[PDB]
């Protein structure tokens, strides 16, 4: 089990001003550290955040968090469940800032909520350095869904923080799961429920959201929403990043207004979505993109079962490690399906 630690700097807070925190399991015979960012949508105005506080409060507050959590999937310490990194030091960082891990604003006389996702990551890293992270050789920043986009927004900031603090030997890398979205034309179009790009644009202003500096300089003021889309922010990053994304991701289809007898118009829409996603990954050398309709993530216990071209995700991640010690015989790292319909890969989740 991973044990809860609330942040010693209690000014770094969840939405309601309670302290943020992290869950930790140490592995004293290991110099590898895995820091995982939880997901769970976001909120972008007072009324929408007030609703989230009533029925999704664990994503806005630490008041009700449990003392322990069990590590699963890539966070498991059992080699049978986690062939990749079972002996690593494991860290799970709860998502309680509702800002896609981008915020840097405190609760004040003008702000009903605090949005501190970017500062939470920095404070966790700072406090772990006194608990053994100072001895690491690799820090893998991973995350799923909103946490996967959070990896893209924050991995280079962690690298810069460790360099400025005096630890240039720690190699910082990223693993972004299910956070690589397209700002595409929707299948049907039209408050909250009526487009993601406009909700993110309003969110950034509400949260005082921050994006990586090279991407910010490309798109400039007012246009920072572009950096929340993987295919636009990825080329600006310097740390190595491995991208995991279903070709027919369920969250992508939901915001495209698709809810699964499929007739011709919808058939062509779904096929075009898969081809566009595959196209965005052509110049991403470390990636895993199966032709499945799914919302499942890499902290699930059966994450080892899916394969692309006969290679599982734990294997591809192992080959990525070897590559960062020119392709490797029988040890591939770029794995993108080419078949054009959900479940054309027989290994897709049931
Ligand atoms: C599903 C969707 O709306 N995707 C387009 C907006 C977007 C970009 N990165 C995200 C991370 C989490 C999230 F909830 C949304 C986003
Ligand atoms: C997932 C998501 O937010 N897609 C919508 C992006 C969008 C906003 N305005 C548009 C106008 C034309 C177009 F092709 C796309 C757009
Ligand atoms: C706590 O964190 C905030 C936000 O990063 C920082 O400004 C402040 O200096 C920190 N306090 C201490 C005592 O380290």
């Amino acid at each position: 089990d991973l044990r809860l630690h609330l942040l010693l700097n209690t000014s770094v807070t969840c939405n309601d001003g309670s302290p943020a925190g992290y869950y930790l399991k140490e592995s004293r015979g290991s110099r590898r550290w895995l820091l995982f960012l939880e997901g769970g949508w976001y909120c972008f105005n007072r009324e929408n955040c007030d609703s989230r506080y009533d029925t999704m409060r664990r994503l806005m507050s630490s008041r009700d968090w449990p003392r322990t959590r069990t590590g699963t999937g890539i966070l498991s310490s059992q080699p049978e469940e986690n062939p990749y990194w079972w002996n690593a030091n494991m860290v799970f960082i709860p998502y309680c800032s509702s800002d896609v891990w981008s915020g840097a604003s405190s609760k004040s006389e003008k702000n009903e909520y605090a949005f501190m996702g970017a500062l939470i990551i920095q404070e966790v890293v700072r406090e772990l350095l006194g608990r053994g992270l100072s001895g690491a050789k690799v820090l893998l920043l991973a995350g799923s869904s909103a946490g996967g986009t959070g990896v893209l927004l924050n991995v280079d900031r962690v690298a810069e923080q460790l360099e400025k603090l005096g630890y240039p030997a720690i190699q910082v890398r990223g693993l972004a799961d299910s956070g690589w979205f397209l700002d595409n034309k929707q299948y049907r179009h039209t408050d909250t429920i009526t487009a993601p790009t406009e909700a993110i644009r309003r969110g950034i202003r509400y949260w005082n959201g921050v994006v990586p500096e090279r991407c910010r300089r490309q798109f400039q003021e007012g246009e920072e929403w572009n950096c929340f889309f993987g295919y636009k922010v990825y080329p600006t990053l310097r740390s190595p990043v491995f991208v995991v994304q279903w070709l027919f991701d369920e969250a992508q289809l939901t915001v495209d207004n698709v809810h699964l007898p499929v007739q011709e118009g919808l058939r062509l829409y779904i096929q075009n979505l898969g081809r566009e996603l595959r196209h965005t990954l052509k110049d991403v050398p470390a990636s895993f993109a199966p032709a499945c309709l799914s919302h499942e993530i890499i902290i699930r216990s059966h994450w080892t079962d899916v394969q692309v071209k006969g290679t599982s995700l734990p294997r591809a991640l192992h080959c990525w490690d070897r590559s960062l010690h020119t392709p490797l015989k029988g040890c591939p790292v770029h794995l993108v399906d080419s078949c054009p319909w959900p479940h054309c890969n027989p290994s897709c989740p049931t």
